[PDB]
C-alpha cells in the first residue's frame, strides 16, 4: 500500500506520479475529474465506499451522472468556483446518498499539479 496520509499538504506532487494501479493502493477513495466534472481516475478504495465499479465510471460526468447528491452549492457549487478561480483546496463533510446506504464521509478536494484537473478525495468518517 502507497503510504500518503489523507489531507497531505503536498497530496498532489505525490499523486503526479501515480498511474491507475498505484492510485488502487491508497487508504481512501480518490476521482480525478476534468474542469468539467468527468471522471478522469476513479480507485479501488472509492468503488468501495460508492458501491460503483472503477472502470465502468470513468469517462461518466460525477454531478450529473454519477453522484447527484453532489449537484448542489454545498459540493458542485465550490468544485465550480474553484475551477473557475483555478485555485481549490477545500475540505468538509458530507452524506453520500444516491442509490446507497446514507454513508458519512470526510471531502477533500484540490486541484491536481496538472493543467485542468482535480481532485476529490474520500474517506470515511
Ligand atoms: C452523492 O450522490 C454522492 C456520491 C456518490 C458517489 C458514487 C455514486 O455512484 C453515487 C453517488
Amino acid at each position: 500500500m502507497e503510504h500518503v496520509a489523507f489531507g497531505s499538504e503536498d497530496i498532489e506532487n505525490t499523486l503526479a506520479k501515480m498511474d491507475d494501479g498505484q492510485l488502487d493502493g491508497l487508504a481512501f477513495g480518490a476521482i480525478q475529474l476534468d474542469g468539467d466534472g468527468n471522471i478522469l481516475q476513479y480507485n479501488a478504495a472509492e468503488g468501495d465506499i460508492t458501491g460503483r465499479d472503477p472502470k465502468q465510471v470513468i469517462g461518466k460526468n460525477f454531478f450529473k451522472d454519477v453522484a447527484p447528491c453532489t449537484d448542489s452549492p454545498e459540493f458542485y457549487g465550490k468544485f465550480k468556483e474553484g475551477v473557475a478561480s483555478g485555485n481549490l483546496n477545500t475540505m468538509f463533510e458530507y452524506t453520500f446518498d444516491y442509490q446507497m446506504t446514507p454513508t458519512k464521509v470526510k471531502v477533500h478536494m484540490k486541484k491536481a499539479l496538472s493543467g485542468d484537473s482535480y481532485w476529490v478525495f474520500v474517506k470515511r468518517v
